[PDB]
């Protein structure tokens, strides 16, 4: 996990530029990558991971959740660089979400979750059948995170493990998810809510 030596040498300029105007900092990375013949997508993704403590996290989240082709490719590279193997599905989703200063936009959050589901699958082809299955599990888990912990909701109205299994029926590429796996998932989210940090009034 390291940036190209030239990016590393120009990090200060890239950081100041990114923080004042994201696209400018990105173009600086792209210009150096062109010069040294390297893939900018992975380079930009690596920079986000490496210089996280120095960047405008809201700007990063916004850039990574954007629909543009370049942005989408950076996100793919960014998420694939994370480790989802040897860490439960719930732990993985928790970590992924905690990485961002989430944008207050459903479409943007959805693109991030989609990126996670894709990466989770590639790293755990034995746990879920495909990306779509991982996405359904993520969606369900997120809905669980909110509903199971809402104080104004009578306990008896909350989804039970039994309910979860019925709701995920045939959601693993036509097949089902192992019952014990779902019981484990339910216990994790129920015992430990997700840590979600969303941006303010203007995302």
């Amino acid at each position: 996990g390291a940036s190209h030596p030239e990016i590393e040498k120009a990090q200060r300029e890239i950081i100041e530029a990114f923080n004042a105007k994201p696209k400018n900092g990105i173009n600086k990375i792209k210009e150096i990558c062109e010069q040294y013949k390297i893939s900018p997508n992975e380079e930009i993704a690596e920079f986000f991971h490496q210089q996280r403590k120095n960047l405008d996290l809201e700007a990063v989240g916004d850039y990574l959740s954007s629909p543009e082709a370049e942005n989408q490719q950076v996100l793919k590279a960014f998420t694939s660089q994370m480790n989802f193997n040897g860490q439960s599905f719930v732990e993985g989703l928790r970590t992924f979400l905690k990485t961002f200063k989430l944008p207050g936009e459903a479409q943007k959050i959805d693109r991030l979750v989609q990126s996670f589901s894709g990466a989770y699958f590639q790293q755990n082809p034995d746990v879920v059948s495909n990306a779509d299955a991982a996405y359904l599990l993520a969606f369900q888990t997120i809905m669980l995170n909110t509903d199971l912990h809402n104080p104004s909701i009578p306990e008896k109205n909350k989804m039970t493990v039994d309910g979860l299994k019925r709701n995920l029926r045939g959601g693993n590429n036509g097949g089902d998810f192992d019952a014990k796996f779902l019981e484990e998932l339910y216990s994790e989210i129920k015992a430990k809510p997700f840590e979600l940090n969303f941006v303010k009034t203007s995302p």
